[PDB]
């Protein structure tokens, strides 16, 4: 199964000794290897270990190894609604990066403020895919589907505030997108974005 | 009593004989306004009550006639899709039962936004803004950013599967009223012109 | 875009450096500031450096400034059903008076005891909008709403009890008032109410 | 056996012939009141039982004469609007046929509040009150608040949208016991009227 | 409003200086005072001021004074499913004693063994009003409905495991019962179905 | 393949034509059992499937003819209500054309609760019981704690208001797993049935 | 405008002499799709627009002639049982009208999951993958971790009682999302193809 | 009522003073005795009481006594989709062979990986009564139902992303299992599990 994709760890549930364990028996240059739901302490715990490792703090991503160079020309667009969105959005963007396609933030650009979105459109417009990323409202992921005729990858994040549901109600909301075009992933599952993303920029 | 509001009649309940007891009684206030009528309600009635006017895709039944608007100003009502038609109508029709000039902007939701745009002036230069959305209800977002004026947002229970009777649509507009935006029940045309034509006529 | 409204900082992702940054900033006596769920720790962080500010620690708000005088005659009615909905209660008046308009507080009035609502329902009845603000039962708004024909905005909060459910049932309770002419914003958004109240009072 | 109680039928699930098979058994007790019977359900069955009253709001049917007031105080049922009607006199029915004498106040929802302080002395003289309210439930939080004895809530599944089918009633109604209320099920008219006399004849 | 019902205070939101300025207000011997959801740690603060006041622990309720005598001679039983049930229970009981009832405490009796409920039935059927108390599985209102003809008043409690949902399962359980002649509270509500079941038994 | 179970065909939504082609296919298997199959579409297939018979109450049913008990002890089909008697016999049925003797004890909920004790002998000589309610679902918990056999509780959709379509009894019955209970989804007598087959013929 | 897509009608509240009108204006576009148009509608339709195919399984209406794939690859649509069918054809259709191969891989659910792997190679030989499921969903998660092309996920609301309408279905595939599966709306067979399409023809 | 089961005692709610009462109380030799939902800590506080104890660390288990030999031949197979199920797994396991039950554990085998599914297939066929375990997707026990002819009782676990809602999605899937034979628990309830399948394996 030598699909070309880094290996990954979920870090959520490995102890810090435990992710040690396995970079070390992967570090047979098989490839970069990227460790998501990473806390700032649990890297704490392994940097004297792995001195060559790079952790993502707001994406609490870590990943050993440089991937050489983007396997493909064509970007992902990682477009979040508010700032409240940058810790998922920076572990789909990391994740993507991780795995050889070039990324283009385009933060900050929610639907309270429409000409930031429209600032930034010939740059959503000419990605091959783009990953939506919202939480409160989420009802950027319509906008941005009946713009692009792309394919469109919503994240729901679950930064709530009352009737927010923990990010139910932004998941209801991208599914039921009157703008087609769109497809979903589950709360805060930034990594899954991009894993499909990736699948879907490389062919 | 005397302070301008109509008297109204929710006939969803109600029986078309019921109705026209209510109706004869109260023919002793100017206009009467009654909602959510079945078409065939309103054939089982109209011989008994002759100066009574159906309107069809609102469900609505007014008797009497509709006053001109008290007021300068108009109350625009702004739809996302064809589907959002009836209760839109049924928002139009009570707004203008209430003395408002209503300015009807249909079927510009988010598939299409440059719709929306092209009606933009229309839009603010109305005195309150009446949203109707089903399905994923952003249009409520999208026009409470663009517009300095009071919005009440109307979900509909119109759309399949995770739509939830518009339950969705509800939520959507329920997480962006920081924007100016003010929400009322699912399907509930007549409670938004009720507070818009409050607003209004201020 | 000039409105005449104050600007308005949402101080729950912004820190107390972050916030220093904008406020000072706008001042360029653009008009006065507020600043919203600003929790008590982070105006001490802040009070250094904005000497001539005020918190409101109730309502959880920092307004800089002195807005001139009420822009309009014409008073807002804030109401509230018990002493649990003080605080989303004070971030309505906070935001309505710096928003430029008078508001006249009419604090515990819910229906358990209901000679106490209408003690002061001359009060409500003489405001132009009215705020209703309540929990637990949140029966207020539709009492309120058959009492009074004027603009009511109903605020739902979450001082829940078991099948309070962090303020769902008060929620639901206010979209299916009997009484019509009330209309709802999402849980605790008591800056959001006066928002749309400001924009009725000041036609 | 022979502790007053009316044998009772339900009668939503069982059958027309169903029925008179349970009914023609028990005519060996005095009173039987039977539950959620159907228009259509009644034609079928007035043939066979000619001793029967149907009770065509209420959907309830009694066979045998309905006792007298074993108490002297009374139970009051309240309802907010005229749609809650039907659970309402499910309940009255119940409460008469236990031998208790009922006082309907019917249609004093608090859309209009006035209505419910003319009927004040009325309620604050029942031993026990039965309030029904479907939409937002609120009548009985004012009730509660108001008399000093026993109030049974019933929710019903009257209303539209987000009424969730009586849902919100009932955790309107929930959310304010600590006042005096006590609460049964959607629609359950029959169990606060059989707790209610209970706590009548006492 | 001379009901002849004690002085209620809920101390949930008022501070331990805040009851003491209300209990030595109402010290004009009105009647005796109880004071509900009163946390431990809060009753410490508030012992100093009133050193003639009980405070019970596991009811987490405070009464000062002492109520003469039962009012009535009729009995309420409260009844519990498991030990789990026991603080609300408990509020319950010391709510309906200071209002002036004898009180016959049933516990743990829940139908995992149903002998246990059977050798307490004569004490059960011999009360004028039952309040039952269950969580987890809350099966013991129908249970008893369908055992006694007095009226039950059934309290959920949020003691939860899994799809327990913190009480709501117990509540739907109990407005869903077979058995007639039961009515319900809302979750841990012990204090409102002692307060209906003291109207009942002081007829 | 030989490993002793029937075929079974879900009817619910396969059209009366698509049953007779997979039957008719099927007839090169012992027995055959096909589940929720109405009345009107039995109608449409009892011409061409002659040796096929029909189980109203249980909505099932079976072409060839159903084995003798291959095991000596019984399961035990418990029953909240009347109501619950559809379920209970589609369990029933299938039970017995799985080859295991079926005893049946219904009408015994906790309503009268004396009416289980009459039969609490036969419940505790079977191998399996299978526990059938509706509405609050309670009679699961208390045969769960009399006996100490497996008990499989199957959550039944009969019931009004918040019986949530089953929802509250299947929570009910699954707030008691500690017990030596087990559940399976609303309505699914079928699935109960499979279930206590295998753990009978052990 | 000429990006390649065909103009798309939602049927399912549209009337059918609103389709014929929205239909004989766009026959000035190639070919024209209309989703969830019921049997009877087309009926209706039929004398009005005589170059129209309907498409009965999938309640689709295709006006204009299909074209040719424009890319070597296919697409897979996989599907759990034969319920799921209906949806399967509707994402199949809208997949073949969009210019795409499709491959039906049918009824390959996990009660037997043998039929699966004997398909293996086809659904791995797709360069996007739809795979249609209802009550538990689980197909979803096993192709996900079989094949490393893009899979879309539909669920269904073919299913019974805690199946939610398609609720489960849809949650049990959203839990799985990061094994390469993505996900849209309960019966949402358009919207899956729609993305199928723009991956498909890159 | 000498079912021959071990004595059993929830300590959830249990007091380490309590639990030490009832296991000298039943130190009869009536048979082994199980705790369930022990705390570490708790168990910290007990073990100098009980120094012939012995804590089951991962299943928060703790039993006094040996059982003397495995009851029946047969065995039981707890079968989990993932490292996340390894407690309540433990809790099972733990309960089947304390109750008189061989316990083959077949750990990490979810359908993400399906080869480590079918590498461990004739242990899991060869088992009287298959415990399947699972939370995120729990779709692993509709692929184990449609796999054995064997009777399968699965445990949702509430190990929780987003949309998990602490279990409920798992318990929902494996109600709504397509593949037949499949009886459900509560979540987290490996110890109703292992009790419904200790009674089957011993028939
Ligand atoms: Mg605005
Ligand atoms: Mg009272
Ligand atoms: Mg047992
Ligand atoms: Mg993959
Ligand atoms: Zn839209
Ligand atoms: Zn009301
Ligand atoms: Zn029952
Ligand atoms: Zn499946």
């Amino acid at each position: 199964r030598r699909n070309g994709f880094p290996e990954v760890i979920y870090g959520a549930g490995k102890t810090a000794t435990q992710i040690v364990g396995i970079v070390q028996a992967l570090s047979q240059q098989t490839l970069p290897i990227l460790t998501t739901r990473l806390s700032a302490e649990k890297f704490a715990a392994l940097q004297p270990a792995l001195p060559t490792a790079v952790y993502h703090a707001t994406a609490q991503c870590m990943t050993v190894g440089e991937q050489p160079a983007p396997k493909t020309p064509g970007y992902i667009a990682v477009v979040t609604a508010g700032t409240a969105d940058q810790p998922v959005a920076e572990e789909a963007a990391v994740t993507a990066e991780t795995f050889g396609n070039r990324v283009e933030r385009v933060y900050d650009v929610g639907v309270a403020g429409i000409h930031r979105l429209f600032a930034k459109l010939d740059v959503i417009r000419g990605a091959r895919v783009v990953i939506v990323i919202a939480g409160m409202e989420g009802a950027l992921a319509s906008v941005v589907g009946g713009l692009v005729d792309k394919p469109v990858i919503a994240v729901p994040t679950s930064v709530g505030y009352g009737t927010s549901f923990q990010g139910m109600t932004a998941l209801l909301t991208m599914l039921n997108s009157c703008a087609s075009g769109i497809t979903v992933v589950n709360i805060d599952n930034g990594f899954g974005a991009a894993y499909s993303a990736s699948m879907v920029n490389q062919m």
